[PDB]
């Protein structure tokens, strides 16, 4: 009975139907963000505001800078990054040697001490590697993780985000407790000159193939955006001349009940049993650390009403983490036979029909482009609000993007465009990906720094 696959596929589609947002919800969402945006911004309204807006004292246009050998690392995600970048005057910069450490779940969750104890001993296996534990080298610190300033290499951590939980590190100095591990150890030293976001070490990467860069936006574990504002609307510093770069931290967008309306079955129980339950709301709709786990609770829910997999779930379909985003972007780059969507979900201890596999890509289809447009309404915000500060009639604008999701899944990023374009009439936006650059952007800031 062909007629018994498609009845199950019309009422798969009455489920799916919910993950679709209107034109105009997105222009809610988007003026909705553009005014947490604003009460960010202010000192008045800075301690209740969802979206921060926080200063990273990397100012517009800088004077000139040093040139030579820089040390960046990179922390944010399950890895964390070690590079050697060499700058120069043309301004120009070069990955001369890199690596990559997993990080120990200890040390996610553990101490403080305990983490940057295993930061400071890859930083020590590195220099030893590449004989380099003798030139005190400037060090650039991308940290992608809520920060105050108080200058370009001091500033307080506000929250861990992401599933990172190790104690004792809330409300201190992040370049303090860098120091002192390094200190710790008798390594040693390096001058730590500059933490930047990276969105931050983005932005300033993308900034010299096109000097018209001017936001920065991270899709990968993470959801996050930064922009050039104008000095005199960033209230939290002093001075009301040029720009500096503003961190909107916006994956908090919801967590004062801004996206409520929109909020699913499937977000609750992903919020509920995540590392940071109520927090990071927008961010959870959008990065990947999020993304497979959504579609893990549809294929459930559509197992539950009879609709897949013959009324069953694999002891796998069941176990927490086990459908990985990229399984998102591998179900959606199947061209048509169903073979890779057939694999995957083999793999995972199912015997799919046809039918399943349909349905499969359906549900993938529904959750990463409900998180295109969610995120198109962010950056649409952002880039309207820098028009309407400028003085020009159509704005020309170059956004440097990074991670996994924009990069890797093979149609969010043409959703995403799509759906940005639509929502900012009169601006004229250059999309770049940048070239490692987390790493280069760090050191090109550092060397301005010191
Ligand atoms: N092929 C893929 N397509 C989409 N997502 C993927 C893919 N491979 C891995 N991911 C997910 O993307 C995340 C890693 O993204 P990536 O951007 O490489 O790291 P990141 O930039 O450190 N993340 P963030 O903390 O947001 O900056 C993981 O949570 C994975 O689940
Ligand atoms: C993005 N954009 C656009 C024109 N100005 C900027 S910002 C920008 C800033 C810096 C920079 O390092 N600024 C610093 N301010 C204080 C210490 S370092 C840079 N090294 C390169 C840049 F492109
Ligand atoms: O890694 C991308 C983003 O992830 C989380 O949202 C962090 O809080 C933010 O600082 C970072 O930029
Ligand atoms: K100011
Ligand atoms: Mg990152």
């Amino acid at each position: 009975n062909l007629y018994f696959q498609g009845m199950k596929k019309e009422k798969v589609e009455q489920i799916l139907a919910e993950f679709q947002l209107q034109e105009e919800d997105l222009k809610k969402v988007m003026r909705r963000m553009q005014k947490e945006m604003d009460r960010g911004l202010r000192l008045e309204t800075h301690e209740e505001a969802s979206v921060k807006m926080l200063p990273t004292y990397v100012r517009s246009t800088p004077e000139g800078s040093e040139v030579g050998d820089f040390l960046s690392l990179d922390l944010g995600g399950t890895n964390f990054r070690v590079m050697l970048v060499k700058v120069g005057e043309g301004q120009w910069s070069v990955k001369t040697k890199h690596q990559m450490y997993s990080i120990p779940e200890d040390a996610m969750t553990g101490t403080a001490e305990m983490l940057f104890d295993y930061i400071s001993e890859c930083i020590s296996d590195f220099l030893d590697k590449h004989q380099m534990k003798h030139k005190k080298l400037p060090l650039g610190f991308t940290f992608s993780f809520p920060v105050r300033h108080e200058d370009i290499d001091k500033g307080i951590l506000l929250n861990w985000t992401k599933g990172f939980k190790a104690s004792g590190a809330e409300g201190n100095n992040v370049v303090g407790l860098l120091r002192d591990a390094i200190k710790r150890r008798g390594d040693f030293e390096m001058d730590v000159v500059a933490m930047v976001n990276d969105t931050v070490a983005t932005m300033i990467s993308c900034y010299y193939e096109d000097h018209q860069c001017e936001v920065g936006m991270i899709v990968g574990t993470g959801c996050n955006a930064c922009y050039m504002e104008e000095m005199q609307n960033v209230e939290l510093v002093e001075g009301d001349e040029g720009r500096m770069c503003v961190n909107t931290e916006w994956g908090a967008f919801g967590d004062s009940g801004e996206l409520d309306e929109f909020l699913l079955e499937y977000d609750r129980l992903v919020d509920e049993s995540s590392a940071n339950p109520g927090q990071q709301l927008y961010e959870k709709l959008i990065g990947g650390k999020y993304m497979g786990e959504l579609v893990r609770l549809v294929l459930l829910r559509l197992v539950d009403e009879n609709l897949l997999f013959h009324g069953e779930a694999s002891e796998q379909l069941r176990t927490r983490g086990a459908f990985e985003t990229r399984f998102v972007s591998q179900v959606e780059s199947d061209t048509g036979d169903r073979k890779q969507i057939y694999n995957i979900l083999s793999t995972l201890g199912l015997r799919p029909s046809t039918t399943d596999c349909d349905i499969v890509r359906r549900a993938c289809e529904s959750v990463s482009t409900r998180a295109a447009h969610m995120c198109s309404a962010g950056l649409a915000g952002v880039i309207n609000r820098m028009r309407e500060s400028r003085s020009e009639d159509v704005m020309r604008i170059t956004v440097g993007v990074d991670g996994s999701v924009y990069k890797l899944h093979p149609s969010f990023k043409e959703r995403f465009h799509a759906s940005v374009r639509r929502l900012t009439p009169s601006c004229e936006i250059t999309f770049i990906e940048s070239e490692e650059g987390s790493g280069r952007g760090a050191a090109l800031v550092s060397a301005v720094a010191c």
